[PDB]
């Protein structure tokens, strides 16, 4: 549960950070990019993206 999980992870986080803001619409190449250098997959990091966005997003209430 989770899951949990975290998850998340890593280091592509760590990665993500940076990148996600500068620009957050990561196109196809742009991700399959980032992949080959190391790793991160177009799966986590859509996941990832799309989920560190969210936590943007609100809130809010935001809530």
């Amino acid at each position: 549960r989770r899951k949990k999980r975290t998850s998340i992870e890593t280091n592509v986080r760590f990665a993500l950070e940076k990148s996600f803001l500068a620009n957050q619409k990561p196109t196809s190449e742009e991700i399959l990019l980032i992949a080959e250098q190391l790793h991160m997959e177009k799966e986590v990091i859509r996941v990832w993206f799309c989920n560190r966005r969210q936590k943007e997003k609100r809130i809010n209430p935001c809530s």
